[PDB]
RNA sequence: GCGCAUAAAGAUGAGACGCGUUUUAGAGCUAUGCUGUUUUGAAAAAAACAGCAUAGCAAGUUAAAAUAAGGCUAGUCCGUUAUCAACUUGAAAAAGUGGCACCGAGUCGGUGCUU
């Protein structure tokens, strides 16, 4: 049916989050590849990505001059 | 929702300067002791020849090399940073790729259809 995402921004991390109408969050089972026994598991559909801060250009500029 | 004043901030890109690092050249020395030793020889002993150890000293400032390995594009140019999930094509770019009604919820487990 219909559904709404939300979503949390920081310098490290992306807190996003998917709802539906009816304020519950979804439950589903997704496919999962490899040689593994588990073909499919089902999880929910909400997390928080983390990664390094982007870094600027400065000391390249540098030790090229 | 701009044209604007004040006070700040950031970012970009060049041009250059202080070192520094590590090498070499800073011709450092003295005495003593050790063995091998051409050694005077048949051996001994060094001139310790070769180094070794013990102490004691003495100066000490600087000069040169490069400074990502390197690359070729031989320029007086480039090379440290953004820009990388798995996956199939596609040279690359780029594309596609994994279901869902429902019940629970320990790194999730099922479930109707059903991959």
């Amino acid at each position: 049916k219909k559904y709404s995402i939300g979503l949390d921004i920081g310098t490290n991390s992306v807190g996003w989050a998917v709802i539906t109408d009816e304020y519950k969050v979804p439950s589903k089972k997704f496919k999962v590849l490899g040689n593994t026994d588990r073909h499919s598991i089902k999880k929910n559909l909400i997390g928080a990505l983390l990664f390094d801060s982007g870094e600027t250009a400065e000391a390249t500029r540098l030790k090229r001059t």
